Parts: structure tokens; sequence; C-alpha cells
């Protein structure tokens, strides 16, 4: 009751930037850590287990993800933001692209 | 890219009340609907698909869950609240219990 947590991750191409979106609902914000070691982003954090469970589908406890950049990014450019249970981490690309609108 | 969404659900025994916790990060709050038809709670809502995806693990779009109460509840007592990507729906039990602290 209360399973191991692997929060689901997206990489979005935002032209000049590369976005990582990570589904982290109910996280203790103060436990979130983000580290970039060359071509990998490491994300860790925690959410408390729910007390007095009658039925459980939801994951609990600490999570750790090691996620490779789909595209090379500039070093030390990462900026992270959390809203509505979603962590958005934005990095600037080494080779920015620009959407051609039609 | 962007899978069908089934948000994970817990039932917590809160003594006098029965709590449903539903992991809904990134939901459009204005699309959430909650209906109780006797011994079933129906929850529906939506979140937008992420644009320009390079890699995708995260679910998108509309979700619908039909969830049976683990314990009988008083009719029309449901109250729903959303914070940090988590929907907490609270119902008062027909037969309240009380935790005996030691």
């Amino acid at each position: 009751q209360g399973g191991p947590w692997t929060p689901a991750a997206d990489w979005r191409d935002a032209g000049t930037h590369l976005d990582l979106l990570l589904d982290v609902p109910g996280v203790d914000a103060g436990t979130l850590a983000l580290a970039e070691d060359g071509g990998q982003l490491t994300v860790s954090g925690e959410r408390p287990g729910t007390e007095h469970l009658l039925r459980s589908e939801r994951p609990s406890g600490r999570f750790v993800r090691e996620l490779a950049f789909p595209e090379p990014v500039r070093p030390a450019s990462g900026v992270a933001s959390l809203a509505g249970g979603v962590l958005t981490v934005r990095f600037e690309k080494l080779r920015p692209t620009i959407d051609v609108t039609a």
C-alpha cells in the first residue's frame, strides 16, 4: 500500500530552450533537488505516504530520476519552476531552433 | 506521444470522513466534474497535451474514473478541494469511526 514513485517526464522542444516537465503532485517542495552532470539531469524529491489507507493506487516516498538531455544544452542554464503538481525545468539549447510560423 | 490518462486514486480513512485523493497534476481546473450516484463517485476532467514533444511519458487529454466508495457515505456530503496537483474529495461516513490514541 503506497508504491515506489517514478514521476512521469516529458521533454518539450521550446525552440531556443529545452523544457523538462515532470509530474510531481503532492511533493514536499523543500525536498526537490536538481543537478546537471554534463548530458544528464538528475531529479530527486519526496512526498509523504498517505495515512490510514483503505485502497491505494498512488505512489509515495522518495523518487530519483536520471534523465539524458535529448538535445545538448548550455552548461549551468537550468531554471526550475513548480506549479499545479508539475515541475518545469528550462534549459537553453546549444543549437537553438526557431519555429517557422505559416 | 502523450498517453491516455487514468489518474491514480487513494481512499483514506479519516474517522468521521472518507477522503478520496486523486493525482491530477496540470489539470485545467475548470474541466473537473464530480458526481455521486449512490455508491459510486464519478470524476472527470482534462489536461492539455504538451506541444512539440521530443520524448513523452506523461498522460494527456480527458480522464474519466468511476470509483466505488470503500465505505457507505451520507448522501450529498461531498466537498472537493485542489492543491499541488492533488484533488482531495471529502465525504462524511454513515458509520463514523474514531481513532483511539495511545
